[PDB]
C-alpha cells in the first residue's frame, strides 16, 4: 500500500532493535503483501501487481535474495546513497559485519528510495 516510513524506523534495523522476522515484516507491509488473518494467507490486493506477480510467498532477504534485484529496479542511480544522503550510515565496522545484519541494510537500502520516491 501507500505507508510512510520515518528515519526512525529506519535507524532501528541499523542500530540492533528490529528483528528477523520484524524487520522482514516492515517490508512486506510497505509493499502491501500484509497478512490476511481471515485468509490464513497473503493478502495482494493492496501491493502492485509487478510484485505480487509471481510471488506466491514473501520475500526473506535474510536467507535468500531473489527479490534483491526485483528492490535494486526501484532503487534508481540518484537514491543508491540515500542511508547517508537522508540520515547519515554508510556501512558496519568489521567487528559488526555478520551475515545476520547485512541483509537487513540491503532492505534498508530499499526502504528509503520508496518513501523517498512518494513525494516525487
Amino acid at each position: 500500500m501507500g505507508i510512510t516510513i520515518t528515519d526512525e524506523l529506519l535507524w532501528a534495523i541499523l542500530k540492533d532493535e528490529l528483528s528477523d522476522a520484524e524487520a522482514n515484516a516492515l517490508v512486506w507491509q510497505a509493499l502491501g503483501y500484509v497478512w490476511d488473518e481471515a485468509q490464513s494467507c497473503w493478502k495482494t490486493d493492496l501491493v502492485a501487481p509487478e510484485w505480487r506477480q509471481d510471488y506466491p510467498e514473501p520475500p526473506d532477504f535474510i536467507a535468500s535474495r531473489p527479490a534483491t534485484v526485483k528492490l535494486t529496479r526501484s532503487i534508481p542511480a540518484p537514491y543508491k546513497q540515500l542511508l547517508k544522503e537522508e540520515l547519515g550510515f554508510a556501512g558496519y565496522s568489521i567487528n559488526e559485519l555478520v551475515p545476520r545484519k547485512t541483509r537487513r541494510a540491503t532492505m534498508t537500502n530499499w526502504l528509503l528510495a520508496y518513501r523517498r520516491s512518494q513525494q516525487d
